[PDB]
């Protein structure tokens, strides 16, 4: 009496994906172009641009997709329980993607400004970022939609 | 005696989506780099645009269409009344979509012109948009459209 | 005897559509950028094309072609007359987005150079645009098809 | 004892389409930006090109393969000789749209150069243009087909 | 019982070339690089200010202190009535210089923005000039000394 | 027993004139290029400036000069009381010119920003200024010392 | 005993194109704005361009795909020996667009550097290009690959 | 008791290409354009690009799918040991693109600057670069999973 | 019975000169950074100049101020008739320099455009002029004070 | 015995108007437009400048020489001791323009850098400065002859 | 029965300085801002007029007319032949400064245009220059002036 | 019987200055504007300019006319030997401004180019000059002039 969470599972899977895509190279694809700086400094954009965007939400969840992807496929051609141990997998590294925001992000809410003081640039400067508002409430989705796939994941993973 | 609402339902689903896809990518791809600011303050521009377009009317559209769409592939494979409950949800979702344009826009016809108070700018501004016609033009089907299909799932959800 | 015409429908149904999409995005691709107008006010280019297009032509073709393709997939499945209902919604659609160019634009040939006299702008001013001939030529075509596909549409609904 | 060109005729169909599209978007898709005008004077480079450049080469292709693709579909669902007539009328269309060229362009060569002496512009000036070279070369090929589908359905139009 | 008055055109000759002289090349000396017109158009500052500014009221000033200077030094060497035909010539001359401003200037008030539609130009536009203001104080000065001047020469003439 | 005055007189004369000329086209000589106004709007400039500097300190300082040089050279050639009247106008002007201050100018002390709402100018902006302070210190010389020079003329005009 | 080459044809065909496609539109599709030229001369860029490339590798190896690619197509349809004239011709074009790079690029190895003395250029001057490295050793494979086609097709063709 | 490891060679293939697509024209897509010299000397910036970036880490990645690829389909057709010798060459392949970066690219972690004192350029000089910290992260999954693949190749080759 | 010329000689002499010097180095002054082009050709501006101006007005004066300069202190220190020698060499200068002006400008009246058509320019062009009515106004006086001082000269030559 | 230091006051206060012409408007007279700051940021040019250059040295060095040239001309119509109140005067000006460079300026040393966080500017910047050396070395001389001014004017002030 | 040349000597002497001074900072004061070469290149201005500008005319004439008034001075206070070594010096001194633009310029007539492949720039250049025709106009004056001065200081040196 | 170099120090002291002042404030006078340097760094200029030019040729050069013209006026009023003190203060002096040259300049010959690696600026660049050969021809006089001056003064110095 369970495996519904199979179905969710699939639709949250679409669901991502979907909700990816149409976004996907529709709103940080300009995300390189608009990081203004308060400067006349050469390459202070780009540093300040790599201190505080290491990488983009969208390529995190993109392996985030993947690597949550690889137990179905795995677990597919697996002969031809050992069945959950894929499952954990699964949990884990979406618990991962998760945690790895929560640091290098401060806490989700973008900002619209932010500071940078690094070697190039001469002091603190007042680097502007594009559509913060924006990506953020994209970031509610995905990470809201993560805590479900997790939370179902822990329950269904919770049958002897 | 009903049922010919499935169709009109099929039929508007098709149509919002080729209505969207055509002038999709196409019509607000160049909505950050046509928005200029009788200014020379740097950054002003992503600010107040941050401030009156969090987000397009084209990306809650695509949302829109998702969560108005998920009823349809969870009621496909619901089995392998618990029909209406679905059906329920969708009109919910739709009016949602529909109010939150009623609040954060001020009522579809958007203007050639706004004004711009924030932070970084030094005091009240005059940032242009590019095409506000048009779009506006386009949000009179997609709001249409939604007004239709909400009145249509009212109407057959209307059968004891 | 009759119904040939269901063959040239079908043919210049996929004919419009090819046509379009050669020069769909092809052409109006750079119906922005190439908007000059002699002045130095900002924004002033914005709000002239915005007075002197409100839409493209391309898009009121392929909303023409959506509201023509209804009646198509509406009829196919419209049981699981009752049939021509159908067809003089085709021709009113049709006539339609035609009546709609001989009002909004100058009757076709469009103009190498236009006015404008809006508000930021100061006075009359002269704002240029592209490939105005190019553009009239595909017009002609889309439009005498139209023509075609109306009149040959009046013929076959004069079946009793 | 015929109808090899029946053969030669599909593959230089398919031969036409590759040609273009791979230099299609390719080759003149900055045939906008890349215009020159020694002058300073607003618009007088869109006039110019509007002037010298009605249409490219590869539109004007591009409906040529349509009107002679039309005749194969047209031929195609022609009953469920009539067969000629079709093969005349793909005759000429393909003369038509040869002569064009001959007429409108001053006999295919480019030049790398031109003059232009319209009414925004002051007076002569000296509009250059971008690989003049390189899109004669691809005429060159469209051209020489051209005759090619020309003269074997002209051999083979010769059946009684 | 009369010749105050030889005095006070002493006093206001010396008057009107300090005046002249602190503001001289101080005030105007930038009257030519302040015209700002609302435009992109080459030249049409050059033609406007023609049109709106054939002279300076300096340089007619000028002229002006030397055709009244002239029966000063006219009449010193005029031996080694035959006084009074210097006197009225005196007289003539500053009305004349009097007048021609109270035509070619729209009588001193010199506005802050002006229009022009001279040829280079395209149409109407809007051609801004520099302190407006402040020249116009001076004019008071300058035409109220020349009235004082007159009046004077006038009593003084009236002597049988 | 008194006259004294009459050398200190001569003295802040000559000293008013050398203040004058060290920093006179020396410091506000770039008060028109050093105006900046944050925005791109043409011309908002000129007409800000004009706003909120109809004249220069050093204009209506030279003016103040000759009107209080003027009872001198009056005066001198006065024969070949009738002394005093002279100088009650030599009181009043230099009043005169000091109250012209205290209205037009906001109490001596220039503000490093102000702003501005004129018409060609959008809204209210922000318009810097060159050097405010510097000025006002010179201007407390000049006002000091027209303190001066009013004090002890009104003390030895009290000579019955 | 023979035939292993067909295998090798088809494997370096799909190789060919795979090799094309990924760098294909994706390292000279910067190939024109990346064509700096030390100068302020116009035009002398794109004169300069189409001296030094008529046209770009890509484009000469896409034909030779296709002339490559047509005796695949051509043979397979040819009934319904007369199968090596076939084989010969596919050896002849192969040989030819080799050859056509030992003359009109100087031997494979692009030049960081060149020079250009045309008409509307004053001198000679130097023009840069960009990643010349890059696509030489792009070149080595195409034409490495295509002498192995070459010289298996010149073995397998050696069969009585 | 074997051949788990064919499962993660197909599971690695279609990662590694998943991981490449996603990020593959939409990270090193904006690298030229972002490669800014502290200099103004022209051309300097391809110079320095071309001498640190003769290749990017995308294109060898690429070939080296290829070439990883190609004993895949090799293998496939080779009939209709001689299995292991393909294997063998697909470690070499391997394990050859790996060591190319080990020379050309200072060990993987990309410098958020360098220097540069070619030819064009007059010394030493200072180029930045875009997301060196980006490309660098995905430099790690790409060269882990590369050893991955090496490592069960070789053990999986180690079969007698 | 004669020689009041010589006052009017020497009146109209201080007048040139006074006329000269104020105007002087005040209006010509801007005569080189004010002489727009239509174009973006470099140079064409300084070859147009050069061709529609070898020189000034204002230099033509000055050398014939001091050629009609030389009589006076050559005939000064002549001996410590031979007098009327340097009077008709006073009259041949004047009306050189008066015939020059008819030859080299087209009769006085300067035009607000010009064209040129010299060789780095590519064909005819559209270079306006600073304030021509301007300066046009001041040729009249020195213009018409010439004739004076011939005819003059000429009347009092003919004194046997 | 005495009053050698007459001859030196003399001797060095046309030394210092010598030293100051000279240099005076001659070396800060380009101490505006020299003053850059590495930012984008409109106006905090003017605003750093105001705060780190209240006042050049050279006003504060001419209004110097003015109150230590008054006791000279004050004491010489001071008649038609009272002779040491002056010199004790003269003593006292001097050094307060010497103690308040010590204040105002850093002592003397001009930074090559400085910088600045004033209210327009967003945080600290970097503006630098022209000739800062250069100055400073005036600045020893005119100090240095302060210097010695005092030193001799007390030595004669310490005569009974 | 000589000394006539005294008078023409100082005649010519006076003559030259005026001709100077009016176009001295007149018409060679914007020879810098005026040398156009048509390149991107920096410096290449200031190397290519170094090159072919060492000195400007009017240098050397001045130096001319400094050498040439010693022996005036000089011989002024010779006392309190030893009268025509002064006299042979002038002799010399002209004809050096004759000499040297003989040899420095191509021969007095200043080219339009001249040419340039000097280090730091690239190539043969084409810098342009001011007002040759002009400038050289004055040549002809102070170099006839010169051969007067020479030929009358010979004809009068040759008295025993 | 000497003192024919008293003369000649005058006659030089009067050349001197001659020299001086007529290329004075003509030559230099653009020399901080024409400091091109192959960078765009901001500031580096300014930096470059301090390192490489503390003080020009002519400030020095007036320093040392003042500090030579002083032993002049200094012996003037020296009563009312001790003559020939200030005769070797006047060399030792002279000396000096020598010595400072051949140590701060690399011995006169100016430099076309030069290096800087100072602080803002990232490394050794490239700053150009203006008129290096000009300035060192006048240096030649300069500096040869100084050294008769201390000759003589040294020679006439040795009179017991």
């Amino acid at each position: 009496s369970t495996s519904i969470g199979k179905i969710w599972l699939t639709v949250l899977f679409i669901f991502r994906i979907m909700i990816l895509v149409v976004a996907a190279k529709e709103v940080w694809g300009d995300e390189q172009a608009d990081f203004v700086c308060n400067t006349l400094q050469p390459g202070c954009k780009n540093v300040c641009y790599d201190h505080y965007f290491p990488i983009s939400h969208i390529r995190l969840w993109a392996l985030q997709l993947i690597f949550v992807s690889t137990p179905a496929l795995l677990v597919a051609m697996h002969v031809a329980w050992t069945y959950t141990s894929s499952i954990f997998f699964r949990v884990i590294f979406e618990a991962a993607f998760m945690y790895v925001f929560y640091v290098m992000y401060d806490g989700f809410s973008m900002q619209r400004l932010v500071k940078c003081n690094a070697w190039p640039c001469p002091n603190t400067v007042d680097c502007f970022v594009s559509r913060p508002t924006e990506k953020t409430v994209f970031t509610v989705f995905m990470i809201a939609v993560s805590g479900i796939c997790i939370l179902l994941n822990v329950t269904e993973l919770s049958y002897l």
